[PDB]
């Protein structure tokens, strides 16, 4: 019935797909021995997955750093394509389903034309990232972001920036958040792009609309051509609200397993990572 996965880094390992440099700082030499590093660790990390029942994996943003900036000092294709072939094919022959999620500065509905460039530069990275992987069913997650003044306008320009990135739109799917986007919405500018729809259900909690979890999921699920992926976290119980938890609690495992209408690829969001179960 599901399928399990953490995301960026695992814990018991100490291994992550995740470090970066500070931009001072972004010299050849230094950005290879970081990306070298979070190569050797995603391997790592998929090879621990094979032998532990975890099917998904988020790889880190920074898995070759800042490789989307103007200024990054080489091919980074052409020096990696080779080693992550092979990554991909380890990935492939262990059945994990791998996944990249943008950061919070990635807006491609943002007023600013140069935000809006540079967005779509961190959404081309990771999408060519996933096709160099040779990963198929391969995710890449997208929150709407900020509305600017207001939604609807800012909807508008988001559908309009990604429409003609075709290499992106292979592997995009979009996430509800806990502020601005509930699922009902996010729904639509899906179906608008003609891609995906990723339910948060911490997020969904939070910001729920008019749909209970079950509808939510419900109306979700067939928007996938594959198996359908979805979020699960819980509150912290000291932090503000969103922040998650270590670990997703039994009473949320439940209130998702209750309302799942069929298979579904869970990504457990918990600082625990793997632990986070
Ligand atoms: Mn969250």
């Amino acid at each position: 019935m599901i399928r399990l996965g953490y995301p960026c880094e695992n814990l018991t390992l100490g291994a992550t797909t995740n470090r970066t440099l500070r931009l001072a700082h972004l010299t050849e030499e230094r950005v290879r021995e970081k990306a070298a590093e979070n190569l050797r660790d995603l391997e790592r990390i998929l090879r621990f997955n094979a032998d532990h029942g975890f099917a998904l994996f988020r790889i880190g943003q920074h898995l070759i750093p800042f490789a989307s900036h103007p200024l990054f000092p080489y091919d980074w294709e052409g020096a990696y394509e080779e080693e992550l072939a092979r990554l991909g094919a380890l990935a492939r022959a262990f059945g994990q389903r791998l996944s990249m999620h943008p950061g919070q500065y990635v807006n491609p509905g943002s007023p600013d034309p140069e935000v809006v460039e540079r967005s779509l530069a961190e959404l081309r990275y990771s999408a060519r990232l996933l096709s160099l992987l040779g990963a198929e069913d391969g995710v890449l997650v997208l929150h709407l972001g900020g509305a600017y003044g207001e939604k609807g306008k800012a909807l508008r320009r988001f559908v309009e920036n990604l429409r003609g990135e075709e290499e992106v739109l292979r592997y995009l799917a979009l996430a509800n958040d806990e502020r601005l986007w509930n699922v009902e919405e996010v729904l639509k500018a899906a179906e608008a792009l003609g891609v995906p729809v990723v339910v948060d259900t911490l997020h969904h909690a939070l910001n729920p609309g008019r749909l209970p979890l079950e509808e939510a999921l419900r109306l979700a699920f067939p928007t996938w051509r594959g198996r359908p992926k979805v979020h699960l976290a819980s509150q912290d119980p000291k932090k503000r609200p969103g922040a998650h938890a270590f670990r997703v609690t039994r009473e949320d495992w439940e209130r998702l397993l209750s309302a799942l209408p069929g298979p579904a690829d869970v990504m457990v969001e918990a600082k625990g990572k793997e632990q986070g179960l």
